[PDB]
């Protein structure tokens, strides 16, 4: 998962709507426990990418997929809530 996330989250790939749509199909698969874990452990890229509207929307979309199946999480006071508040 380490090499794949760095290639699929690149801005040049995220600009094309077809590439983004195909990626979301992969991320919604139920057998991605070893794949979605690395996304939740790397919030640095999200901060630099969340803060051009379509790219922000894709940042908005990716959050739901990692939260809709991982509700028992995010009980701290980290900056992700602060950026979403802004």
């Amino acid at each position: 998962p380490s090499q794949t996330v760095e290639l699929f989250m690149m801005e040049a790939t995220l600009n094309d709507p077809q590439w983004s749509r195909m990626f979301m199909s992969f991320l919604k698969h139920k057998d991605a426990r070893p794949l979605r874990d690395v996304l939740a452990a790397n919030p640095n890229r999200f901060i630099t990418l969340l803060l051009r509207l379509d790219l922000q929307f894709q940042a908005i979309k990716i959050i739901s997929i990692i939260v809709k199946n991982d509700d028992s999480w995010l009980a701290s006071q980290h900056s992700l809530v602060s950026q979403l508040r802004r």
